[PDB]
């Protein structure tokens, strides 16, 4: 079984790769449709005015909410407002607060990839030499990190974090390696929905980048390949793609 | 390499899976616009009125052009204009001139998997006891028949069917088994685009089916599983999202 956890972005975005649910009650709409699309996680992302009342509202939907922040306030915040699990994509290195958080509320914490050179170049994508094993090594030095604090380790998830301070190559390399990564035997979060690697793979004849809402077929065959690949979960901003394609691969793997 | 023939359908038919292009001009804008998607086929199928004008200029704007006939004198109308391959979804059963045609015009044949128990009935599923073994039976006599006809083997194309005279179970049993077709060394081409059991496996919460126009996602799904099974092509309405599906699996696999 993988999971399904659908993106909702709360802030205002000119560049979002989908949707921008400012408004609080299209927000909710939104994570509401998403679950009912088979979403099992909804991964809310702005802050914490924007954000603590989609959780909250949420939340009392019975939705199971992540919270997507590098910000062990804001996470604090969210948990108690009813969130579940808390994304983040420092994987625990922006903020020293987050891991006690963690330990002290126990839930799911996804603990995603970003190597940058500095600080102030998070977004120039790193010379790797093995993307795959420095990924992997820095994650399990991040769990090392998460498990000092007090987590308990089945409560981590792991995400490579694609085209964070990585080109489209890496992400490719990663993907195809993602068995080594699910044999850490830590569940793999995979988020590579409508991400430019995917624009830059489908460009048009041009050579202009394919739109993002044209990047789910793409994103859900993505989805099935992670399936067949052990992978825990999804991130994922068309939930109904995503889910297709995972009924298909459970409907032809099990096919007797 | 995985082939991606698109439909053009030039029949106009209010079940239709997916557009009617009786109109000339719209559907050699149609097959036009599939081949610049990436499609490697255009396969037309309608009877001579409709489809020929539309083979002819397909075939005049370079398009390698399939005809989908049971009628060896609409095939060979087909080919006297232009196509270059005969799709045939009575394997040849349909038309005892078919084969002799083949034999004669040295063009690739496509043998569909029909089978069905009676002439008046050719939609009642057939109760099989082992669908694989059935159908790869059956399509191995059909390529027998095609030989002693003069074909070269070279030349044929094996398609199991899905859904004729088929459950969607019958159908996920042949996709799963895929492997074990392509091991008859013959050329494997899958067609599962928006049929009836990816409608069904897709229904909606009340239990309506997922809209024709809504089964492309799942189609692209079953085309990157049948490029990673050794499929030689497959038959889509939606060219974009199969190729998509496609270079997803190649980018994937080709990783190092
Ligand atoms: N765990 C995880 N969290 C993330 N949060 C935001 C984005 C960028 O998302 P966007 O495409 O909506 O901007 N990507 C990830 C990701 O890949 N993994
Ligand atoms: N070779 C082959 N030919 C076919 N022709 C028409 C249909 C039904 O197509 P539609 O969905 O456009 O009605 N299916 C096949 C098929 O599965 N394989
Ligand atoms: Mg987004
Ligand atoms: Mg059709």
């Amino acid at each position: 079984p993988v999971q399904v956890m659908g993106v909702l972005n709360v802030t205002d975005d000119s560049f979002s790769d989908g949707g921008c649910y400012l408004d609080l009650d299209d927000a909710v709409k939104h994570g509401l449709a998403m679950a009912a699309a088979g979403a099992g996680i909804v991964d809310v992302g702005g802050e914490t005015s924007r954000v603590i009342p989609v959780v909250k509202e949420l939340a009392a939907q019975g939705i199971t909410v992540s919270i997507d922040t590098m910000r062990a306030d804001v996470a604090r915040a969210a948990l108690q407002n009813g969130a579940q699990m808390v994304n983040d994509v420092s994987g625990g290195r922006a903020d020293p607060a987050m891991g006690p958080l963690l330990a002290e509320a126990d839930v799911p914490w996804v603990l995603m990839h970003w190597r940058a050179v500095s600080a102030d170049t998070p977004h120039v994508p790193v010379r790797y030499g093995n993307v795959v094993a420095e990924v992997r090594a820095d994650l399990l030095a991040s769990v090392a990190d998460a498990v000092a604090a007090g987590v308990d380790p089945a409560r981590l998830v792991l995400d490579p974090g694609l085209g964070f301070a990585k080109t489209a190559q890496h992400n490719w390399a990663i993907l195809h390696a993602l068995p080594e990564l699910v044999a850490t035997g830590i569940p793999v979060l995979v988020g590579a929905s409508r991400k430019r690697f995917l624009g830059a793979l489908l460009a048009g004849p041009d050579g202009v980048m394919r739109p993002t809402d044209g990047r789910d077929t793409a994103t859900a065959v993505i989805s099935a390949l992670a399936a067949l690949h052990g992978a825990w979960g999804v991130r994922v901003h068309d939930v109904r793609a995503s889910v297709d394609a995972i009924k298909v691969v459970e409907a032809w793997m099990g096919a007797e």
